[PDB]
């Protein structure tokens, strides 16, 4: 049976901090002119399929760019490419005899699950509904960065504000800063909160860590920007806009809600100009780009450990 | 001048045992860990076009897998990307000359030999109108393990039946069993028989064979089935649904017209409900994903002869 | 800051006969079953990204080819791929990022201007609005070897005359032709004349050469072709066919205007059959396919200056 990834729910604190280190050490050695030697020709002879049901351009430039390091061979199948003129079951059985690898996206998460239960491969979640592992573990490693023993990045008693729509990334953002001792506030507006399903994995993920993350729900943004060390929002039609009216990130909402006097901006892109002022975007408290970069690195990192070392993360 | 892969109606028996031993060959070792010497970097440094004119992604995984266990890069030419703004010629001789290989499918067999013509490169065929040259070699490999000197797999007098349409995937398959002394009975509706073209080239592929396979066409399921030792079908609008009635495989018409005891089924994928019962395709009878998967060490196989070894096959 | 080749403008005569040579001598070693020293490895674990804003299979053939000799991988990412739903900026810092080389090709040339600004690697032109850099590389290596010291190609007092539209692809070539001493006339209807502003790249080429081509301008076709060595034409709605009636390339156009009895035939391709005669584009006269497989040495002589060598040539 092979171990799969589809959220940060199925990794162990351990384990999550160790593909984040992986992830910065990589980064260090290669964007100086190196190769690790756990790297090289890792995946040679090898082909990593990539299932895409929208377009999605950015994942593929970073899952594209990861193999290739590693000196294996990417296989782009979008939605004009690949259950609908072939059972779920069939494509599963027949497309994951031939690879090393899914990276797959889909539309509901009871579709992914469905693929996984019968890949003979490992299957690594590229974004589903609910979940989108690879952006946590981005996310972590450009905090890890900018903030600077095994089952810790060292990050106790930070705070995190997410002013916006409560979405996948959000819900394993959540699921990671519980586990790293990261206390999160949520602002949204009635009718777009957190479905009670995750809060009960936040909830589970909390057990047999001795100081976790703690959670606060609000429907006022000026109450979770509140001392908090960084700020993230996302992308959020005609009921919407009215709805979000007070939800956007400005230089005013962080003094006005008291914010820390050097406060951090985070997006996952792409960005437009209703969430977030072209003030903040910009100025150099945005984290922006090198989140962007940071998923390439993530993406080495969770490959080396589900596709070469077999899921014994180490 | 290149040596051309259109059809079985090109290889000697010879050459075709070669063939599918060679892909049983490198399956055993690559599925146990290990890379045999002869496909080590055998395409390093080089290019395999693939020409496609309607979707076919089936083809493509394994097209794909293949080049990649040798150490080369396959190009994608979908039909948004490519003898229509430009002469066939010019595309033809232009295309040849930047790459090693052209693994390609269009409509009419016309079509294909004229590319060839003027190719200045190996062509293999994908899938045309009238062949289909890698899927023979896949089924024969699936057959060759299922029931385990140079001039035969030591399958002389077998039965295959097929029940449905007369197609491309039938043709070949057909030619192949006749050079290997097994006996194919063919069962289709009034309308949808082997065209004569196909049966001349069986009855000249039975010169210089000493126990040549034996040719049976009928237009009742029950008659083709008696004493099969393997029964395949494949994929059928309005005319057609009222005609092959009686045509789907099921239990009832084992039994019925008196197969074998353990008699096995295959289809070439993707299957729709109206060819076969769900009960017989999930049996144990049933050969279908091993023989979708023996695409990929087919396809090796194919490409080290005609590519690295520039048509000498050994 | 990384050097980026947007024409040939940027290129002194030292550095454009040095890539000449360069595609020239891989070209022959390639061609004779070798790999030179400089190129094996040059680009492996690393990416190259071609963004293509309309459909360009002939400009991918080649460059797919050139970068995977070098042992990188190409990735492509077509118009239903990737300024619309997030600013010009934003794109061109994020995939800069995680690739090592941009080979563009956009609409209007401030569009590519604007992405090289912000590139954090060098951006390579596969062909804009009035610029072909490849092209013109590709053209030269042609005439080099057809009539077969540092700062020449020892090509000076040859003729060459373009009949037809004024574009792109002859804009780079003229510039290319003033720095080798090279002769060019150009024939072209009332309307469809050379943009002055590039009558001043050309003139600013000639500074610092001692035997500057020089430029003719002319209504006439049979004025142009005079003494000509070679002749060159280019694909050309309802106001355009009336206009350019005479100036289809035939064989009666060249002994009537009086060019040189062994004078040669080059298009870039795609043809069509209203700017050539089927007489002279099939004839021994005509370098056609040899200058389409050109573009593949001309790529690799390039992305080894720009990106291997970092923009030093030598
Ligand atoms: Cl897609
Ligand atoms: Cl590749
Ligand atoms: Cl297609
Ligand atoms: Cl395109």
């Amino acid at each position: 049976t092979p171990r799969h990834l589809l959220s940060i729910a199925d990794l162990t604190p351990t384990e999550f901090a160790t593909l984040v280190r992986n992830a910065s050490s990589y980064k260090k050695t290669i964007k100086s002119d190196s190769m690790p030697e756990r790297l090289t020709g890792a995946l040679s002879g090898k082909t990593v399929a990539m299932m895409f049901s929208k377009r999605s351009t950015r994942t593929r430039v970073s899952t594209e760019g990861a193999v290739v390091k590693m000196g294996g061979h990417p296989m782009f199948l979008g939605k004009d490419d690949i259950g609908v003129n072939e059972s779920l079951y069939d494509t599963s059985v027949v497309i994951s005899s031939m690879v090393s690898c899914i990276v797959a996206r889909v539309g509901p998460h009871s579709d992914i699950a469905n693929l996984a239960k019968h890949s003979s491969v490992p299957v690594i979640n590229a974004l589903c509904d609910t979940f989108h592992p690879l952006q946590a573990i981005a996310d972590f490693l450009t905090i890890h960065e900018s903030f600077a023993h095994p089952s810790s990045l060292g990050l106790e008693g930070l705070k995190i504000a997410w002013v916006g729509d409560a979405n996948n990334v959000l819900f394993d953002l959540a699921i990671a800063a519980t586990k790293m001792g990261v206390n999160v506030a949520v602002a949204t507006p009635r009718g777009y909160e957190i479905p009670s399903h995750i809060v009960e994995l936040i909830q589970k993920a909390r057990e047999g860590v001795q100081s976790p993350g703690n959670l606060t729900q609000t429907t006022v943004p000026e109450v979770a920007v509140k001392d908090a060390d960084v700020i993230v929002t996302d992308t959020w039609k005609i009921k919407r806009l009215e709805a979000f009216k007070d939800f956007k990130v400005t230089s005013e909402l962080a003094k006005r809600g008291g914010a820390k006097e050097n406060w951090k901006f985070m997006h996952c892109l792409p960005r437009h100009p209703e969430e977030v002022s072209d003030e903040v975007f910009y100025s150099e408290r945005s984290l922006v780009f090198p989140e962007a970069e940071n998923r390439l690195w993530a993406a080495i990192s969770a490959l080396e450990a589900f596709v070469v070392n077999k899921g014994k993360i180490a």
